[PDB]
């Protein structure tokens, strides 16, 4: 029991190249029997992956008002916290230059450029690198041309949760069993592991975390009429410390459809189309949360397996 470990140095990884295919390859076989693979990532050094760290320290350790301003939608990027367990936050629109710089004087109204410019280069980094996964998906199921037209307005996440000290050594659980909402998740674990991944099996893939972690989200399964398998995951600490996840999010512009090329006898058509925004505050209530471990309890179900 142990993941795909996929390569992505930038180095020589053009479209059309001998390495992209490869990769593609390996990309593609991941995400439909795992749904997730260990990734070697140089497209950010390790100086910018513990400056965003830092960040992310710094925007958590601001007063409980002050994260308050970032709203009350925690589905997405509001401040949320389970006391002696866990809190998190989102900086939204982490691609849009204007939006974080507002978002920054929000949090700081006497300025934080170190803050702004750092969490931009982040997100603008670790953007292309979901870009050019979805693409090798796109390639992989002959829907190369569709591509474009997917992609135009992506919204891209960076979000932080933070983990305390558990007390004691072995095993704490510290985050509840979900599929996660996005078309891609890129996860950093800053040198502390914790997340661990259900396989179809049902057995326990715990990795280390030496390297970044990409999961596939409910909008990719959908997309893929259930050709790609999107990951249940949780984080159990495994040691007496705290623990700070550093996450990357895709979602779409607004509305998921699936493509008829991937219908069929043997495939029946899963999902009607679903607005994203909608589906991220469902999962969110009581009467939703059905959804949260199975967008087969979502509306946009067919009914198709009867
Ligand atoms: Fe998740």
């Amino acid at each position: 029991l142990r993941l795909p470990v996929i390569d992505l140095s930038m180095k020589n990884l053009k479209p059309g190249t001998t390495s992209w295919n490869s990769v593609r390859t390996q990309v593609r076989e991941a995400l439909e029997e795992y749904g997730c693979f260990e990734a070697v990532i140089d497209a950010v050094s390790p100086e910018l992956q513990k400056a965003v760290c830092n960040k992310g320290h710094e925007l958590l350790n601001l007063p409980l008002e002050t994260k308050m301003l970032n709203g009350n939608k925690p589905e997405y990027d509001g401040f949320t916290s389970i006391p002696n367990l866990n809190e998190g936050m989102g900086v939204g629109r982490i691609t849009d230059l204007e939006k974080v710089e507002r978002f920054t004087n929000l949090m700081w109204p006497e300025g934080n450029k170190d803050f702004c410019e750092t969490v931009y280069s982040y997100g603008k980094r670790m953007a292309e690198v979901d870009h050019i996964l979805k693409m090798m998906v796109f390639e992989s199921f002959g829907m190369e041309k569709h591509f474009d037209s997917f992609c135009e307005s992506t919204n891209y996440l960076l979000h932080f949760m933070r983990y305390q000290q558990p007390g004691k050594d072995g095993r704490s659980p510290a985050l509840s069993l979900h599929k996660d909402k996005s078309i891609l998740t890129i996860v950093n674990q800053n040198d502390v592991k914790g997340l661990e991944f259900e396989t179809k099996d049902g057995e326990w893939i715990l990795p280390t975390a030496d390297n970044h972690i990409v999961l596939l989200g409910d909008c990719f399964m959908a997309w893929s009429n259930g050709r790609l398998h999107s990951p249940l995951h949780r984080v159990t600490l495994v040691a007496n410390q705290a623990r700070l996840s550093t996450s990357s999010f895709s979602f779409p512009k607004d509305i998921i459809e699936t493509p008829a090329e991937l219908v069929d006898e043997e495939h029946p058509l899963l999902f009607n189309p679903f607005e994203i925004t909608e589906l991220l505050a469902y999962c969110f209530t009581k009467e939703g949360a059905k959804a949260v471990c199975d967008l087969k309890q979502y509306k946009a179900y067919t009914g198709a397996l009867e």
